């Protein structure tokens, strides 16, 4: 007979699931399997993020209990785990969406070995991605676009995406009964307090399929507002609604289709000629996701700068002082200091907040390396990307892809132009509430009468601006010009 496990890595869904099809297919027993490893937090992670992965796995725990089945969370590492469930549950088919992070590679180049030394077939069909990333650097002659312009003209070049997968049937085969690895009492979802988290999440955005897909929709509910998005020209702002999808979180761990996101569009913008192109659209903004993964799946050492063949070798500063006031929220501009907040709390900041904060430590004030910032969001933002965390860090340091080092935000004009009250800054830091419109910007410039009154007094409540950002970015900009002529 036909036993089968569908692992769930990535891809945390039941829609456009072709490893799930598979594992269906003429099956009489299925095992939906996560592999959680019990002791990652003694080892990074934030609660909010694990919590968000933790919310993925009880939807799909209920998704599979409405179709007579359910998902089995063991406990371990894969190498150590599949082995003995292979003979326990006499599979004969593994099936697994297609990853091509470089601890995937090595993870699942083990697992087939391991499976086919047990007579396991493996299926590993690709879906966490528009099209197969391979196929588009083999179309482009054996390389992959370093450009976006380039990379759009190829994938136009290539035609649409594959389809959406069908669902998968109304009733999946259980798993066998009676089975020791497949107990309830040591398969089932964990909470946040269970796996040694301490303080609890303060995230907005639930996790798991069913709020992807709800949260889908509510961004089809006004087709003018998808086919005239223009990403340059959002709010960020804007919190009660952010100005963009937030549906970044679940594409990271695959509670979203992105495919069925691109279906959704095309059908969009069939009906509204005058929609926007890439790069700007929202057709365009999985093209970002798209192009990154292919350049980082084929480049060496994508996350880091050294051995990095297309990454631009810059002296950052080993500066720890200024690196804690950013990563605390205490360089003493509210504007950064507010989107510094929005990332420990909810996990997540609109693209134009990411560019303020991550050119101010870089190439704009601190001149801290992208690696360090990096590495305080890998640890809060629950949309956390390996390629895509890195590109935009990359490009937010003029260190790959983005090249006008000249351009650098300002952390008192930018957040005005879009919000002069200070609305998001009084959400975030409920210290500055009561001062005055003219002064939330930089606090520092306000009378002492008024920082008294406003409860707000620099240096006691709230710290002073930690350099001069007129003698700081002009220091910047002449060094990451010196690097540039010598590189
Ligand atoms: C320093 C820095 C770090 C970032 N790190 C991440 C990260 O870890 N994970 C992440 O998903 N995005 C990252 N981004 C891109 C950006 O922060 C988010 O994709 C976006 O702000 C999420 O909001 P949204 O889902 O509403 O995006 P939308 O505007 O709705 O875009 C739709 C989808 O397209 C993708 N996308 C959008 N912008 C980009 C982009 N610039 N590059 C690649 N894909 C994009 C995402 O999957 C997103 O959900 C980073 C950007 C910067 C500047
Ligand atoms: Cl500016």
């Amino acid at each position: 007979v036909k036993n089968s496990i569908i692992w769930f890595r990535k891809g945390l869904r039941l829609h456009d699931n072709p490893a799930l099809l598979e594992a269906c297919k003429d099956a009489k027993h299925v095992y939906p399997v996560f592999v959680l490893d019990p002791h990652f937090l003694q080892q990074k992670v934030s609660v909010n993020r694990y919590n968000f992965l933790l919310e993925s796995l009880e939807d799909l725990q209920r998704s599979f209990q409405a179709r007579g089945s359910r998902l089995l969370v063991l406990r371990g590492k894969p190498e150590e785990v599949f082995p003995r469930v292979f003979r326990e549950w006499g599979v004969t088919q593994l099936c697994f969406e297609h990853d091509t992070e470089p601890y995937a590679k090595v993870r699942d180049a083990a697992v087939r070995r391991l499976a086919a030394e047990a007579g396991v077939e493996v299926v590993t069909p690709i879906s966490h991605t528009l099209y197969d990333t391979d196929m588009l650097v083999a179309r482009n002659g054996g390389a992959a676009p370093l450009t976006m312009q380039s990379f759009t003209k190829l994938v136009d070049r290539v035609g649409d995406p594959p389809a959406p997968a069908p669902d998968p049937p109304a009733a999946m085969p259980p798993p066998a009964e009676d089975m020791p690895s497949a107990a309830p009492a040591a398969t089932g979802v964990p909470t946040w307090q269970e796996v040694g988290f301490k303080e609890p999440p303060l995230t907005v955005f639930k996790g798991g399929e069913t709020e992807a897909l709800a949260r889908l929709e509510a961004a089809f509910q006004d087709p003018k507002w998808v086919a005239g998005f223009q990403k340059p020209d959002t709010d960020p702002s804007a919190w009660e609604k952010p100005a963009t999808t937030v549906l970044s979180p679940y594409l990271k761990f695959g509670c979203l289709s992105a495919r069925l996101f691109h279906a959704r569009l095309l059908e969009v913008y069939r009906r509204h000629p005058a929609h926007s192109q890439p790069p700007v659209s929202l057709r365009g903004q999985l093209l970002w996701r798209e192009f990154f993964y292919t350049v980082g799946s084929t480049t060496p050492n994508f996350h880091r700068m050294a051995g990095n063949p297309v990454c631009k070798q810059i002296d950052w500063d080993d500066n720890p002082e200024f690196l804690a006031a950013w990563r605390e929220a205490r360089t003493g501009f509210p504007w950064i200091d507010a989107i510094m907040t929005q990332l420990v709390t909810w996990g997540w900041m609109h693209h134009l907040a990411r560019h303020s904060v991550a050119c101010f430590l870089t190439r704009g004030d601190l001149y801290v390396s992208w690696e360090r910032g990096m590495e305080v969001f890998e640890e809060h933002l629950i949309d956390q990307d390996h390629y895509l965390n890195a590109a935009n860090w990359m490009w937010l340091s003029a260190s790959a892809f983005f090249s006008q080092y000249f351009r650098v935000y300002s952390p008192v004009v930018f957040g005005k132009k879009y919000d002069p009250e200070g609305r998001f800054i009084r959400k975030f830091l409920p210290v500055l509430k009561d001062m005055p419109a003219k002064y939330i910007y930089e606090p520092w410039t306000a009378p002492l009468e008024v920082q008294r009154k406003a409860g707000c007094v620099v240096g006691r409540d709230y710290p002073a601006p930690i350099v001069d950002h007129a003698v700081a970015s002009k220091a910047c900009i002449a060094r990451m010009a010196a690097a540039y002529r010598r590189s």
